């Protein structure tokens, strides 16, 4: 039961960041396309 | 309980974390783009 609840709060744990860093990725795309489409 | 604790204050402390390197990020992308439009 202990490691299960351990298990469970840490996957929520790496989900939220997955997520982060997945809008981060999309965010850093964006800026660096609409950088590039300058001209 | 105590490692519910302990989750839910990790997930507030990452949060923020994310927070900033987001601000972060845009303020990076802002320089950048200020730094290359001028010619």
């Amino acid at each position: 039961q202990i490691i299960e609840a351990q298990g469970d709060v840490q996957k929520d744990l790496q989900d939220a960041q997955a997520k982060a860093q997945a809008d981060l990725a999309k965010q850093n795309a964006a800026a660096q396309q609409r950088q590039a489409v300058a001209v």
